[PDB]
């Protein structure tokens, strides 16, 4: 398992459910035992590491092939060159935490894919504040991953493309939100859904046609809630201290909330955190209304991955440097 | 009519007429009249500038739209360095609309825009071979709209620019002095951007071949590669050679083998290749007899009246370049 380096929670303050969540079970049981979509991860309970856990998910899963991610990210790096070391050890080591764990069911081939789709993005969103040998270079990493998977690959990387496409467009400076509803519908548009669902159809290497994702849609948005609000929640010290010196905005649902709800940020950030909560009741709700309905194994098998990219996005942000201590 | 900084002929004979040319006759026309082919080109005898002009083709065709490819060179230099001494950025702008201009007149405007943007492209690599996202986004940007001008021809277009950056990798590192002068042609003919050159004669042209139409015009287009190969040689030569003396650099040059091969002084060896020149030249206008008896595609007629204006804008383009003067 991959060294932690800190641990934090910015609320606080951790919490139990009402009654036992049976559907989140195959996270607790992969901890002992093999699980069938686990296969590839070390599945552990965060608490037992000593970073806080306040969430209804009990464990979170990371690959087990996360060394392989970092000699893969740490391979595309050298290509592109080709405190400033510092700027690069935060770029490989964002580039293997989050897709290691927010996709954990990936093999050693699948996580070097991720890992350097992971450092692509991420070094094209740090820029946002000879074209052939570049070109190239993208052009090597999509024959690799076509190669690894025929049949997602292409998803996968117009996933990487689209997400490209919706950075340049910037939402404006005078825009405001007058429903947290309606900032919920903006942030949501911030997720790269096309990366995101490519990669869990690759890391558990499955396919679903885009009807077969028809039914899925309802615990899809509220993944999409789920991973976006807790990016907030844990990113927000952050994007303030930015706010001080650069002057940045703070476009965080936890600013959203301070000025709908008319309260504290210390409030807002609780609220925020049980807003998370309920998110998690109401995910589990889904997956049992799902269970009633006759579901093909690939979509429920994707289905659970959403709930692993949620628990691995809480744990990625937990346990990330530039969250804690910003 | 694009100015011209500098001229020059590394030889200095001139050519004479024993046997008068029907076949170039068409580039003598379109001085005076209008001609086929030639709508979006100026057609200009180079002696009437003052730029020596030692060939059997009686004048050289510049596009009329250069000005349009001056504002497309420039806009793609400027988002490149936005996504990334100055003394080669200009120069690289000057070259850039300088070749296709003249190897390749009949562009019009938006085509125009295309050949600069694609040039500078190579251009640029071969000075190189001498984020990410972004600069991908930059390129599929310039295939996008090469697509849209032109859908039939577009895509070998853009594939001979890729086509040509994988032959550049695939360069042999030294070259043993030549045992035959047959033997370099071949490899010269090799290098040349065939996949790239023969799509912006379509492109430019307006015109589309299959294969198939490629066949009758085969050994034109060998001779055509010949000369177009064997007139860079002989412009770059003195180009190299004062390079060599400064950094020992290797000489990869027709002067150089015939000098190596008839033992014979430079002076001696510059005549002689400008000799083997129009002899290719004289061939050139032979195998334009013999097509023209062979019932041929107006389009297949157009490429092959296309490959001898790349011919003749290459020897103007050599002798105007300032590199291969000073």
């Amino acid at each position: 398992m991959r060294p932690i380096t800190c641990s934090f929670d910015p609320v606080g303050i951790s919490f139990q459910t009402e009654s036992k969540q049976e559907n989140f079970e195959f996270l607790r049981e992969a901890i002992s035992r093999s699980v069938p979509g686990l296969e590839n991860c070390n599945v552990f309970d965060p608490r037992s590491l000593g970073v806080p856990w306040p969430t209804s998910f009990p464990a979170a899963a990371q690959s087990k092939y996360w060394k392989d991610a970092e000699e893969a990210a740490a391979e595309l790096m050298d290509q592109i060159v080709a405190k400033k070391a510092a700027k690069r050890r935060e770029l490989l080591d964002t580039s293997v935490s989050a897709p290691m764990n927010m996709f954990p069911a990936a093999n050693a081939p699948r996580a070097r894919i991720m890992a350097k789709a992971a450092l692509l993005i991420f070094m094209h969103d740090d820029v946002c504040e000879d074209i052939l040998w570049q070109n190239r270079i993208f052009k090597e990493f999509s024959e690799e991953t076509n190669r690894e998977d025929p049949v997602v690959g292409p998803q996968f990387l117009q996933g990487i493309l689209n997400w490209v496409e919706h950075t340049r467009k910037a939402l404006p400076a005078s825009m405001t939100f007058r429903s947290f509803n309606e900032y919920i519908d903006y942030r949501i548009g911030d997720f790269a859904v096309d990366f995101c669902d490519a990669a869990i159809l690759l890391t558990c290497e499955i396919f679903l046609t885009p009807a077969d994702m028809e039914p899925l849609r309802k615990l899809h948005r509220l993944y999409m809630t789920h991973f976006s609000l807790t990016n907030d929640l844990y990113s927000f010290n952050k994007e303030v201290v930015a706010e001080q010196e650069t002057g940045s905005a703070v476009i965080n649902a936890v600013r959203v909330l301070e000025q709908l709800v008319d309260t504290s940020t210390r409030s807002a950030k609780v609220l925020l955190r049980a807003f998370l909560w309920d998110l998690e009741l109401q995910i589990h709700d889904e997956l049992t209304r799902l269970k009633g309905t006759d579901l093909t194994p690939s979509q429920w098998r994707f289905a659970r991955g959403m709930v692993e990219v949620c628990a691995g996005n809480i744990f990625y942000s937990a346990t990330c440097l530039r969250y804690a201590k910003p």
